[PDB]
């Protein structure tokens, strides 16, 4: 029951054709510790992973990171501002996989092409002076890129996953663990749990050969809100939250996310979910480190790659919707900080 | 990352332990035999028994030779093969099975590890007991997937993406266990997908990285294991059926009598069993196999002081054994006469 | 004994970036039959290696070879001209192998660089229309470039090694053995004889691993006269060889090297022997497909590379000498053809 | 890919070091014949050297059962002579044949490499447990990684000691290693060679795990050379001397091997004698130059084409057991004088 075994280039050949430059290791480097500030209570500054639901075209990619940076500068002293650069994603059955797994868009699979594609992409939106985070889903991949990734997350498929949260433990990221796709919390904190400690499992080296790896534990790992059965976003899930984390001695600082099963896939609602957010930020919201939007250059989604900058996963909000998003989070997050 | 150490690959140990011509019959045949049971095509009962987690390789083979006995005595009723459970998901931490930590020390000797999963498994099947084991990581299996019958995707990576991937390339049936809280719905996505090609990263017996192609498992199934609240009886199997018909995939399931459906007793298991036998007694149509949780002596324990006794989930003795697959035996020779 | 070991790319990265064009795979297919053709009797065309000792300047190479085609193309009914391309460099006792080896000629062995500019220098070539030629001395960097190479020489320092016999019979590419330092002819003859049949041997992949590798023999050896403690390129001992080819059951159309030990430390000795040969043509020289000669845009050697296109490595004649020599030998086998 | 019919799976190194670890007793003999042939090869013992043994190795049970004869004999001689076994697994050939136990080890065509090689670690692995150091002609640059931590001498055969690659692979052996004379009688490519063994190398070359990598080498400090005859015998005084010289003259040790076989003897093993009564005498005289010997012998004297004979060579023809035990009493009762003149 296998088709077909192929040529696939090692990690090592991606980074001598794109090896990562000092500005943008100095940047990741930076966005890291920043976050782990932010993760651990050390910083008041609210995160905010925003962008599309998935990569399908680079230069759409390019020119939303180069708008988005602007506003990362804007708020830099309310918000910390970094791009979702998704290249992989996990389907309900079937479908898409994302960039890497076939970045023609047409059943090619030409992986080796789309490893390409993401280091590069993700060293040019690094140069530019914007941060990018990723949805960790493969085992393999990551050694292709993750030196260019400031912040990590764990699906809510594969959130309860072991191997995943082995992953998790390894990389020298910040990691989020999304909530399960029927709202159970208890695997995301769980997995921090799980992650922060050393294990040893299977893994793949930066020249393409399994070899036993040896983790020293993530400690800069949270959980992210992202609704279930029902939506999670507000003060009083974030407060059960919260007692749930501290319960289980980690973190009680966490991630909402305005989108998914919180704003039950209609991107008109991301806006509602963020306003909830404001208010919260407003009253007290001392346990909210950050926000996750699904946003691209134009609104909605489509089944083809027809119009540019236009998501053909998940609906996003345009770039109208996301000034004024951005604008309101960073209004009401001014005043979280100023209180003490 | 703390180090980075000197894994053996795959042909190392296919080297040392070949699959004997005797072996590779028997693993054929019992994947055959459990796609006719998947299918409807037969009315034999699957039956997944032993333990949680094999810590011993000597209690395994001697629990072996007894189960064997039955497997041979219920041959036209139930269909037994051992569970053989290398790999064990933790809720948070623990003791990850005999690959991951053979020594149970916390030495991780993975590549002995390995070498000793490869020789029990190639021993049970040389001796006419075929085996069963969760596939949990995605590169252990290319080290003795070839000696496995039937295999499981846990509750915990029932939803996972690389787990479905990994099941579409399985040679063997793939049992996709529904969710930790009872969400059955992924485990028919997961049939699904798992029944489609996929292409994705994974690596080769020569321990090299690689695109593989695969063509699709299309002997996977449902398997009922509790939620919040056990999901064993009648009425969970007509519903789970109904909706296993209405997303176009096999109505034939397997229900675990551990576990959830338990509530995590091992002197429950008997009753679910009981609860099993009843349907399979009244019709039971959609029943096409059991798990159960089984070794020489009942119960658990912390360390491995006692031989033959669980380490992991608590388990039903031998006594307890015979007469679970007597009841089963019993019950299920009724449903295969009426049909 | 070992101080150390070092990250290698293997040969799949390079293809990757420097894949051979369609017109580059069609010259290189095209001149090993053509080489063939001549190593077996069925082409009178006279085959010419002609250019460096060695390669330290990738520019000046191709500056050497725009010239050089011209000529090709002038003669291309006489001769065969193919350029040499020469990256490995043995040495008696130490110093610098070649670009390969060290492409910055600072003691610095940035392997991965070199075997990177040797690989994008011959497709270059083949792309301008220049076919390449080159020793194989490694076992394991052929497989970085050997797709680009036309024809083949084992050096005659290795001619009697085993390893290099089996190397020679899995190459694509025709394949000249040179006779021994000391002027033994009998280890170039058993080294047709060796390369022709199929072996079992150890060798590493095109994805940087080892394997066991299984050959189906070079039928298209032959053997080249570059003198010994005395010179080889006369008539007579061109008769000489030519009985004992015949004799062991092999191709009796040999090669002869106008430099090395045939020129005897004065590179300009080379157009004696050219003339030599030139005579043997005009006369009969039935048994001679090729020649070799060291040639560079400037003239002569030297120990540091001051002077732009001037050799490093062995003494070469220079351009003006070349087109001299070219046209010699064309006019002489235009004669030897018409006879027929 | 074109002229080549397939690509097989091989085992790495690392499968075979798994199954058969050296043993600490190994480890020791080896470690320690190492440092005393290398005191050998810079003249801070007088012993003499003694490579002896099946010009290729056939059959593992055969060589155990010589080792173990001649284990007694380097027990006993063990003042005199540093007694070292012949366990040649690779044979270059003049043009084809079989290339011996690594290469094809059912001796049938069928070159099962992986099993070659499991028994050439296994047979090495038995002979050094059992005391008896082991010496090869390193000819492959891939395979040595398997078992060179079993050899501890090293041979660079005549028809590679003028290949840069070899030189290489000997730059970054941890034993030590004789340069053989070209097939024609030329030493000075052998005296290259140790020139250039002796420095720092950078070249490509194959890890424990099976994968290319960048190797650079630390030299090895303990080359020699080896006279085997040419065209005409080198073994004698003369040529000793007129070696010696020439080596004293590239700045590197001025003490040598002497091949008792192949050109030396004209490839009639029963010259063998002659050459290591000629070499007796030398040390009986002076013979401050030569620091060992190389002996072709098995169990049983000649050769044969088929491996019909146990004991018997397929490869060159060897001297027998009985002659064997003669010639290692003349030189050792030969070096014995020479040892006490110091
Ligand atoms: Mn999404
Ligand atoms: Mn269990
Ligand atoms: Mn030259
Ligand atoms: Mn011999």
């Amino acid at each position: 029951k296998i088709k077909e075994v192929k040529e696939l280039l090692p990690p090592i050949a991606h980074l001598y054709e794109l090896p990562i430059s000092k500005e943008a290791s100095g940047l990741v480097h930076r966005t890291r510790q920043e976050i782990s500030d932010l993760v651990h209570g050390r910083d008041k500054r609210l995160l905010v992973i925003i962008g599309p639901c998935s990569i399908h075209d680079p230069k759409a990619a390019l020119e939303y990171a180069e708008r988005l940076l602007k506003l990362r500068k804007q708020y830099e002293n309310e918000l910390l501002i970094v791009m979702r650069v998704y290249f992989e994603k996990p389907r309900t059955t079937v479908g898409w996989k994302g960039l890497i797994n076939d970045p023609h868009l047409d059943g090619t699979f030409d992986i080796n092409f789309g490893l390409r594609q993401a280091r590069s992409l993700l060293l040019s939106l690094n140069n530019m002076g914007m941060p990018a985070s990723t949805e960790f889903l493969d085992m393999i991949t990551p050694q292709y890129y993750a030196d260019l990734i400031s912040w990590g997350a764990i699906g809510a498929r594969t959130t309860e996953s072991q191997v995943h949260r082995e992953l998790a433990s390894g990389l020298s990221c910040p990691v989020g663990f999304k909530n399960g796709t029927d709202g159970n919390l208890k695997i995301a904190i769980d997995a921090i749990g799980a992650a922060s400690h050393s294990h040893h499992f299977l893994g793949v080296t930066k020249a393409g050969h399994s070899a036993i790896v040896h983790t020293g534990g993530n400690p800069d790992c949270h959980v992210i809100l992202r609704g279930g059965k029902e939506p999670n976003y507000d003060a009083e899930h974030v407060s059960e939250a919260a007692e749930q984390l501290r319960a289980a001695g980690v973190t009680d600082k966490l991630m909402i996310d305005c989108s998914h099963a919180n704003s039950r896939k209609d991107y008109t609602r991301q806006m509602e979910v963020a306003q909830d957010i404001a208010a919260q930020l407003e009253q007290d919201g001392g346990n909210i480190m950050g926000v996750m939007v699904e946003s691209h250059l134009v609104e909605g989604r489509q089944d083809k790659p027809e119009v540019y900058g236009k998501s053909i996963t998940d609906a996003c909000i345009g770039w109208g919707a996301t000034e004024e998003l951005l604008a309101l989070l960073a209004g009401a997050n001014k005043k979280r900080m100023a209180r003490a």
